[PDB]
């Protein structure tokens, strides 16, 4: 595990903090294989991040979790292996699409990846494995409409940036992470009621997306507050008032309040079609 000499470089698909993934053919007749490796600038930092990753990745497990399929950790140069997802994150595919009237997508489709992504949640949350940057630029899509969350690092916007601190996705983060860096099961189901409004809208627009960075922050202090002055993102045109109420659910102030990953899962496999 894994011999390094049988894969073949085709074409960088992107680039993130400490690594550089590329589409790669294997001899083992054509099979497809995304590789993640160093970045040629990289550091000892670089490194230790990149063997971390390997570990954290080596545990997830999941139809609709990104999977390792393989490692080059030994003798050098270091590698990941995972299956290559052939139409790219669920951002760009989405914003590819417009829904059916009557490349289109139907709404049952757009329930079939809310659903996914909520099974995906679902496995996280038995593990007590808490996501923090679950977004549609952080899902891969693959053959026959098939979701798998990765945690994947562009969408510099969607990323608030101050020095000598830790860059957040304000616009998907549940009012305590922004005022209080807490990141639990329940921040990341307030992010996947996020996410399934980016899937509603197609990914059309960002996530308060008339808002300026600031404004969003002091929503934050408007839930913690709680005087009736916090906002929400919109109903979706796609989206109707009962899957709307279930976006809703994700935003409760009282974390608790907020639907496990089990019952959104439910929702949208089963009642979201009546
Ligand atoms: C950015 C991107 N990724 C693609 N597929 C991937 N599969 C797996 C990926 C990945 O990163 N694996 C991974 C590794 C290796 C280690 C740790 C963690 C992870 Cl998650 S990336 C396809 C794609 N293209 C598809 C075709 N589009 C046509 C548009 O018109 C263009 C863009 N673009």
């Amino acid at each position: 595990d894994f011999p390094r000499s049988r894969l073949r470089f085709k074409e960088k698909l992107g680039e993130g903090q400490f690594g550089e993934v590329h589409l790669c053919e294997v001899d083992s007749h054509p099979l497809l294989v995304a590789v993640k490796i160093l970045r040629p600038d990289a550091t000892k930092n670089a490194r230790n991040d990149f063997l971390k990753e390997v570990k954290i990745m080596s545990r997830l497990k999941d139809p609709n979790i990104i999977r390792l399929l393989g490692v080059c950790v030994q003798d050098d140069p270091l590698c990941m292996i995972t299956d290559y997802m052939e139409n790219g994150d669920l951002n760009q595919f989405l914003s590819a699409h417009q829904l059916e009237d009557k490349p289109t997508i139907s709404y049952p489709m757009l329930l079939h990846v809310a659903a996914q992504i909520a099974s995906g949640m679902r496995y996280l949350a038995t593990l007590n494995f808490v996501h923090r940057d679950l977004a549609t630029r952080n899902c891969l899509v693959g053959e026959n409409f098939t979701i798998k969350i990765a945690d994947f690092g562009l969408y510099a916007g969607d990323y608030y940036r101050v020095q000598g601190r830790a860059v957040l996705p304000i616009r998907w983060m549940a009012w305590e992470c922004i005022l209080m860096g807490k990141f639990t099961t329940a921040s990341d189901v307030w992010a996947f009621g996020v996410t399934l409004w980016e899937v509603l809208m197609l990914c059309r627009a960002q996530p308060f997306g008339q808002l300026t960075d600031e404004q969003v922050i002091e929503n934050a202090g408007e839930f913690f507050r709680d005087q009736g002055r916090q906002v929400y993102l919109s109903r979706p045109p796609a989206c109707p008032q009962g899957l709307y109420e279930l976006m809703l659910r994700c935003w409760s102030r009282e974390s608790e309040q907020r639907p496990p990953f089990s019952q959104l899962h439910r929702f949208l496999a089963e009642d979201a079609l009546n």
